[PDB]
């Protein structure tokens, strides 16, 4: 790549994931959200129920067991499955991007770095389980009633929850979040933990801009050409210098040189500790109403 610029066994194993049909009520009237692979609904077990569409039933059950094993306060857990329903905890404040964009919320610099810090702790956990997210972005993290950020949009909850930010590769037909993708993944369509780190860098930029779209009007795989002119996202007005240095390390041309999620947790927690909640972050006028 260019990096310099120019089945009885399965049935008993899945028993701890299955929810009984009579112990779950799905409210099909109240559409929480929509996705390509399944619509999400209000449920009572209080929860969110995503309803999906023989060979593929193995895959559904097996994905449930792997996903049920993930337990961490900054990771969206799986409450269970039902049969094609995916039962998830209800997140009161919805997705992180919409939350920070909302003009009636008044986040401080400390608040937003805090969300970033929480996301890093979630990825640190997922990365320790050898799990590559492939689509880390503020739209795909969620926020509960205590403002705990949970990395979401993985396993059976995987979808395109805002079609706007996914672009079709002309050959393969795969719709990909090109504005969040590492320089190497744009060229190969292979994803690693180090390509998640790049995405996390972009997520930090989203946090400090209160959910501005990255790279306005650079929307296709021609982002690769843009990056290879020698470019990175600009430092946001309310982003501290040390945090922007962290963002630039996340976008290191050589994947191996990017920091681990352990190192990111360490560095961000230090930066975070210096703030006391006196810097209100306001939205840039040039990013308002921009997609
Ligand atoms: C823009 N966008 C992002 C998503 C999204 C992203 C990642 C996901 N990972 N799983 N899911 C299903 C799910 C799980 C719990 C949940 N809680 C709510 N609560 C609300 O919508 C509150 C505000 C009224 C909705 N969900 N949706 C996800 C949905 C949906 N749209
Ligand atoms: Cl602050």
């Amino acid at each position: 790549t260019d990096m310099s610029p120019i089945n009885p066994e399965l049935v008993q194993a899945v028993q701890h994931v299955v929810i009984g049909p009579s112990s779950l009520i799905v409210h099909f009237n109240e559409v929480i959200g929509r996705g390509h692979f399944g619509c999400v609904y209000h449920g009572t077990l209080h929860c969110a129920v995503k309803s999906l569409n023989i060979g593929e039933v193995s895959q559904f059950l097996t994905e449930g067991i792997i996903m049920k094993d993930f337990s961490h306060p900054n990771v969206l857990s799986l409450l269970g499955i039902c049969l094609p329903l995916v039962v998830l905890p209800y997140m009161k404040h919805g997705d992180l991007r919409n939350f920070i964009r909302n003009e009636t919320h008044n986040p401080t610099v400390k608040d937003l770095i805090g969300f970033g810090l929480q996301v890093a702790k979630g990825m640190k956990y997922l990365a320790s389980k050898k799990f590559v997210h492939r689509d880390l972005a503020a739209r795909n993290c969620m926020l509960d009633e205590k403002f705990t950020v949970k990395v979401a949009d993985f396993g059976l909850a995987r979808d395109m929850y805002d079609k706007e930010y996914y672009s079709v590769h002309n050959k393969t037909g795969a719709k990909l979040p090109v504005k969040w993708m590492a320089l190497e993944s744009l060229q190969t369509q292979k994803f690693t933990t180090k390509s998640d780190v790049w995405s996390f860098g972009v997520l930090l930029w989203e946090l400090m801009t209160r959910g501005a779209p990255p790279y306005p009007d650079v929307n296709t795989f021609d982002i690769t050409v843009y990056l290879l002119q020698g470019r990175r996202l600009l430092q946001p007005e309310y982003c501290p210098d040390p945090l922007y240095e962290v963002m630039l390390k996340c976008w290191h041309p050589k994947a191996e040189m990017r920091p681990s999620f352990s190192e990111l947790v360490s560095r961000i927690s230090a930066i975070f500790s210096t703030f006391i909640g006196e810097h209100y972050v306001h939205v840039n006028a040039t990013y308002v109403n921009v997609k």
